[PDB]
């Protein structure tokens, strides 16, 4: 097994269960095939890492378990997440990397498909120098968190208002008062709304984001994703 570990949070992309917000504008059944891009591109890039990587699902229904080696492949690493909130479903997948033995690990989501991997190898490399590393979302929380084994600090989930907040700049003020030295990275949107959609659209024309399945599936939504264009 590699030092590092990438815990990747995501959801079996059903229809009405993922993404319902622009699903109100582009229909159920879009808003989940895009999200299900979303989730192939994002590993295509992961999985070529100097890591191992986790994919760690949202519980539900007994048949998930081979729903996702369908959908993934069978060669990939899957467990399902397991905690009351997603604070605990975070504190329990990463303390649960640090046990299998991991010397840094990285958990992020799967809402921020353009996002280069590049960065993530980046953080990874950093938490050689760092206690942590958190990547701020547009939306008040943060696309991503990591720590090393030593610094691990699973205090930063506890007593988060999930969903009543914003919790980055509370998680940021945990790890400050723990002493940890914590790497910034860029800021980044979470692609939620229509609006997010659009902006994904025009602002990847010209990047390599542009030869990705997801964005192949804007292109063809062009006429539809073009009626939401925000300044």
């Amino acid at each position: 097994m590699s030092e590092s570990c990438i815990l990747f949070f995501v959801k079996y992309p059903e229809p009405g269960k993922v993404k319902t917000r622009l699903g109100e504008v582009v229909g159920n059944d879009k808003a989940a095939m895009l999200y299900r891009h979303f989730v192939q591109d994002m590993l295509q890039g992961l999985a070529r890492l100097h890591a191992d990587l986790h994919i760690c699902y949202v519980p539900g229904d007994a048949d998930l378990p081979e729903k996702f080696k369908a959908w993934l492949g069978p060669q990939h690493m899957f467990a399902a997440q397991q905690g009351l909130d997603l604070g605990e479903r975070m504190k329990h997948a990463m303390q649960k990397a640090f046990d299998d033995g991991y010397d840094r690990v990285v958990l992020m989501g799967s809402d921020i498909p353009d996002y280069p991997c590049e960065l993530v190898q980046k953080a990874l490399n950093d938490l050689q120098h760092y206690d942590a590393a958190i990547g701020p979302a547009f939306d008040g929380g943060y696309y991503l968190i990591g720590f090393r084994k030593d610094s691990f600090c699973p205090d930063v989930f506890d007593g988060i208002r999930w969903g009543e907040a914003d919790v980055y700049q509370p998680t940021v003020e945990k790890m400050r008062r723990a002493r940890l030295e914590v790497l910034q990275l860029p800021d980044w949107n979470d692609v939620d709304t229509v609006w997010d959609l659009n902006v994904l659209y025009r602002t990847n024309k010209n990047s390599s984001f542009r030869r990705s399945s997801t964005y192949a599936l804007l292109r063809e939504n062009d006429a539809l994703i073009r009626q939401y264009d925000i300044d």
